[PDB]
C-alpha cells in the first residue's frame, strides 16, 4: 500500500487539552469533531468562531452555565465564565446534524480548555444537555456509536436517558463496544476526563 | 414496538428542581417550556438569554415583580 | 535572451517585514501568494479585507487564538 496516515487507536492521538472526540451524526461520515475553543485565564468574554450558528450557542452557554453551576466539580475558580475569553470553533459546518446533537461534546471540550485539562481519546461521546444539564436523549445514538467503531472508539459515554435504547443496540456493537452509563454531566465529565485530574 | 422513549409520565415524572413546565402555542402549538436558571454565586445579574421576543422579557419581568414583591 | 523577466535567483528578494510565501498550488502553475497584514493599534475587530471568505476569517481567529495562548 502507502504510508499509514491514521492510527489503530486514538491513544496514539495522545490525549488533547482542546477535546476528546466528540462524535457525530456527520451525514457524510460521522466523523470525531475536535471541537476545539479558545480558553486562557484572562477577560471572559462569548463570542464565535468557525461558522456556527445560536444553537450551538445556547447549547454552550447552557453547558457552560451548568458548569457555572458546577464550578467546584472541574476544578473551575470561583468565577471562571467571566474571566476567560470564549471563542467557540465547530469543524464542520455550523452543525452537521442540525440542533446541539453533539451538545455534550462541547460541553466537555469547554471544561477541558477551561481546566487546561485533557479529555482523553480512545473515548468517545455524544449527548445534549438541558441547562440542568439532565441529558436529554438524542436521535439514534446507534449513528454515533457505529462512528465510534468505525474510528476504532471502543468506549462511549452515553445518558441514562439512553439506556433505554442502549439494549436496542446491535450484538455486534454491543460487545465491541462497551458503553459509559451517564445521566448528568458531572459523570461525563469524570468518566471522559479521568485526566482532568 | 422499541422501547419508552419518554419517562413515566407527571404524576411519577419526579418534581424538577429547576424546570417548571409551561403552556405555550407556539409553532408546534403545544409544548412545555423549559425555564432554567443559572444560579451561579457569582456577580449577580439577570438577563432573559436564548430564543426570547421582549414580549416573553416584559411578561417574565411582570410577574418577576410579584416574586420580588413575595421573596421571604 | 533579452532583458531579464525576474530575479536571478529567489535565493534572495529582500526579506521584508509582512510577506507571507503562500505556498498554494493554482490551477495554471504554482504560485506564492505573497501575501500581507501590517500591525497597527486599533480596536480589536478583525478586518475582513481583501475577499475573505467562511474558512479564511475563522482561520485568521485561529491565528489568534494561537497567538493570544502565545503572545510572548
Amino acid at each position: 500500500l502507502g504510508i499509514p496516515r491514521y492510527r489503530p487507536d486514538k491513544a496514539e492521538t495522545e490525549p488533547q487539552v482542546g477535546t476528546a472526540q466528540g462524535l457525530a451524526w456527520t451525514p457524510v461520515g460521522g466523523t470525531l469533531l475536535t471541537i476545539e475553543v479558545a480558553a486562557v485565564p484572562g477577560s471572559g468574554k462569548l463570542s464565535l468562531t468557525g461558522q456556527l450558528g445560536e444553537v450551538m450557542k445556547e447549547s454552550a452557554q447552557a453547558a457552560l452555565t451548568y458548569l457555572r453551576a458546577h464550578t467546584q466539580d472541574y476544578g473551575l475558580p470561583e468565577d471562571f465564565y467571566n474571566k476567560v475569553d470564549l471563542h467557540v470553533h465547530v469543524p464542520d459546518g455550523a452543525t452537521p446534524k442540525d440542533g446541539p446533537s453533539a451538545g455534550i461534546t462541547m460541553a466537555t471540550a469547554i471544561a477541558s480548555a477551561l481546566s487546561r485539562r485533557p479529555a482523553r481519546m480512545d473515548i468517545a461521546m455524544t449527548g445534549e444537555v438541558s441547562l440542568r444539564g439532565k441529558v436529554m436523549p438524542i436521535g439514534g445514538v446507534k449513528e454515533k456509536l457505529l462512528a465510534a467503531h468505525q474510528a476504532g472508539i471502543h468506549k462511549i459515554v452515553l445518558p441514562k436517558d439512553n439506556e433505554a435504547q442502549l439494549e436496542e443496540l446491535p450484538k455486534e456493537v454491543l460487545e465491541g463496544l462497551e458503553i459509559k452509563l451517564v445521566e448528568d454531566v458531572g459523570e461525563v465529565l469524570e468518566y471522559l476526563l479521568l485526566p482532568e485530574p
